[PDB]
């Protein structure tokens, strides 16, 4: 009856858990030791995990969930009902598997030489390059190699992986790849309400982009920069131009005020790897949330190991027996990583407080509230005062105030364009409204439209600037990283208020309040088994997706940037 239901979601239960935890260990050994060996036993791996999926997600499409009663099981069944990949008859299955392979691989191995001289990679080196240098011609061997070597080189993989991933759509019942993404947050009016959202931010971007923009000018020279032009792509410190924070120092808005590099202070102070992901544990644990298992620090990998090996993007691991949990990250000691260490900590950190769901329902409330959690505590950890009781500053004023909201401005805002345009880029892809013939230009016209930005050296056919991102080639969908730059200032927000906090949410820092865990804590424990608006409506006392914390957190910052901006005639915009 109900109870066929019942003991098939039991036994898919049982099932899931071995054949993932099998999988999870061989995409983790080759993830950390990239060979032709660990290459096969994970394609082999995969075999395994893609017939587990296909005889239970055919037995769940035998069910009439129309007629079941229990929502847990309805949700649980209709979920497995989708196949994915494993829909897809034998040889494209093995087409893709080997499709995906390469992308990834292509793109972690590829590296930018110099002639006659040695060759850089993507972790550390380019991105140092990006980070720290000044000189408009170096910075532009970097942003052009990179493109020219990771780039060009995926264009192969792209159209044929194109139509494998809209043919698994397809036979799982979705029109293409991108409305199968997009159904992951069953939110039918998700694109008007992202659109809404992003309209909402555009003041403040466009501040920010004309005051940048200024200072370039002053430092690249008048004849590089086009006061009232978009930004060459290249100078933002940032291989994608995704953050701006490593060009902080060309547009700090009162120099004369008292301030230390962080990353130059961790380095005196002799600060590890294990130390920030030390920090970010001792965060959790203040607010009464989960400590890591001790397992965890003998398995993850906190630095890129020594002896000649390694997929370098930092990621977390849930490897599906509620006890083995790690990261793997090529960690440099700055403060950008020990942003990243406390992002990868709250992936880890939803896959504990979910472990006792069903894994159908062990995601996140929606895939942006699984990107939100660590970012959270780092606004927090950010903070001057928290960094001064790191011993990392000096540690006041109204211009000390302005200066960290344009530190913080330098990463939120900027990067509330980008990742909104790359899933627009995808989604037009997948349904079809762009093609191989159109690829590149078309993601440039949403850098320039979304972004403000151009790309330093005139694009050719044959270029695939997308392909140079990782979560282009690895296939990972972006947009989630835009719902998290919004809803981590509301959570933000909702968290100082339960803390007792009042007066500029800027100055908020919820070290160590159990009022805040517990708001997280119990929003987390809900996984995937809820309509996400219930999840925000438990942190944040109402269930809307909301801009108005965001700006608020930015509000002074705002009222600086006008003002500044006026006083220059700025034009905001680029035509
Ligand atoms: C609809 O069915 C769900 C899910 O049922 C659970 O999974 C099924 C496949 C069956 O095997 C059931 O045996 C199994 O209960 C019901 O949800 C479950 O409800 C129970 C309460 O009976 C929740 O249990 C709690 O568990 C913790 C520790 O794990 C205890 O401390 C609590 O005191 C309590 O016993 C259980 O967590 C919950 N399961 C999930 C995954 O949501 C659901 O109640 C049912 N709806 C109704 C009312 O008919
Ligand atoms: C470095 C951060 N890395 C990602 C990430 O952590 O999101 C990595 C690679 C892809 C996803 N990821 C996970 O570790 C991850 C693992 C599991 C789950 C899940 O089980 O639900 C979700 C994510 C990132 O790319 N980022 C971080 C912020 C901006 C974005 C970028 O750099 O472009
Ligand atoms: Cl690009
Ligand atoms: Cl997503
Ligand atoms: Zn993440």
């Amino acid at each position: 009856d109900e109870a066929e239901a019942s003991k098939f979601v039991e036994e898919y239960d049982r099932t899931s858990q071995v054949v993932w935890n099998e999988y999870a260990g061989a995409n983790w050994n080759y993830n950390t030791n990239i060979t032709t060996e660990t290459s096969k036993i994970l394609l082999q791996k995969n075999m395994q995990i893609a017939q587990h999926t296909l005889k239970y997600g055919t037995q769940a499409r035998k069910f009439d969930v129309n007629q079941l009663q229990n929502t847990t099981i309805k949700r649980i069944i209709k979920k497995v009902q989708d196949l994915e990949r494993a829909a897809l008859p034998a040889q494209e299955l093995e087409e893709y598997n080997k499709i995906l392979l390469d992308m990834e691989t292509t793109y972690s191995v590829a590296t930018v030489c110099h002639p006659q001289g040695s060759c850089l990679q993507l972790e550390p080196d380019l991105t140092n390059v990006m980070a720290t240098s000044r000189k408009y011609e170096d910075l532009l061997w970097a942003w052009e190699g990179w493109r020219d070597k990771a780039g060009r080189a995926i264009l192969q993989f792209y159209p044929k992986y194109v139509e494998l991933i809209n043919q698994a759509a397809r036979l799982n019942g979705y029109v293409d790849a991108g409305d199968s993404w997009r159904s992951m947050y069953e939110t039918p009016s998700l694109e008007q309400d992202l659109e809404r959202l992003f309209q909402e931010l555009q003041p403040l971007y466009l501040n920010l982009h004309a005051y940048v923009r200024r200072a370039l000018h002053r430092h690249y020279g008048a004849q590089h920069i086009n006061l009232e032009g978009p930004i060459p792509a290249h100078l933002l410190g940032n291989m994608w131009a995704q953050t701006w924070s490593n060009i902080y120092d060309l547009v700090v808005p009162f120099p004369s005020a008292p301030s230390m590099d962080t990353t130059e202070a961790m380095l005196k102070q002799g600060w590890t790897p294990r130390r920030m992901f030390k920090e970010a544990d001792d965060f959790f644990t203040s607010l009464g949330l989960l400590p890591v298992p001790p397992e965890f620090w003998q398995k993850s990998m906190l630095e890129k190991p020594t002896d000649g090996r390694v997929v370098c993007h930092a990621s977390a691991w849930d490897f599906y027996n509620g006890k083995d949990f790690r990261i793997k990250q090529c960690t440099t000691v700055n403060l950008e990583d020990l942003v990243v260490a406390h992002h990868e900590m709250g992936h880890i950190q939803y896959f504990m407080q979910y472990k006792d769901l069903p894994v159908a329902l062990r995601e996140g409330a929606n895939p942006g509230f699984h990107e939100a959690i660590g970012d959270v505590l780092a606004l927090s950890v950010s903070t001057p005062k928290h960094l001064h009781s790191l011993n990392l500053l000096s540690s006041g004023s109204d211009e000390h105030d302005i200066n960290f909201l344009m530190k913080m401005a330098l990463d939120k805002i900027a990067f509330i364009p980008f990742s909104y345009l790359v899933d627009q880029w995808r989604w037009r892809v997948f349904d079809g409204s762009i093609t191989k013939e159109n690829y590149n230009q078309e993601w440039w016209s949403l850098r320039l439209k979304y972004q403000g930005l151009c790309p330093p050296v005139p694009r050719t056919q044959g270029d695939f600037d997308p392909g140079a991102k990782f979560h282009i080639p690895s296939s990972v969908p972006y947009i989630r990283y835009f719902v998290s730059f919004i809803i981590q200032f509301q959570f933000h927000e909702a968290l100082c208020q339960a803390a007792g906090h009042t007066g500029p949410l800027h100055k908020c820092d919820i070290y160590q309040s159990k009022e805040a865990g517990q708001r997280l804590a119990t929003a987390m424990k809900l996984g995937f088994s809820r309509p996400w608006p219930e999840a925000m409506q438990l942190i944040t006392g109402q269930p809307q997706m909301s801009a108005s914390a965001m700006l608020s957190y930015f509000k002074p910052l705002l009222d600086w940037l006008r003002t500044e901006n006026e006083l220059h005639g700025e034009k905001l915009g680029w035509p």
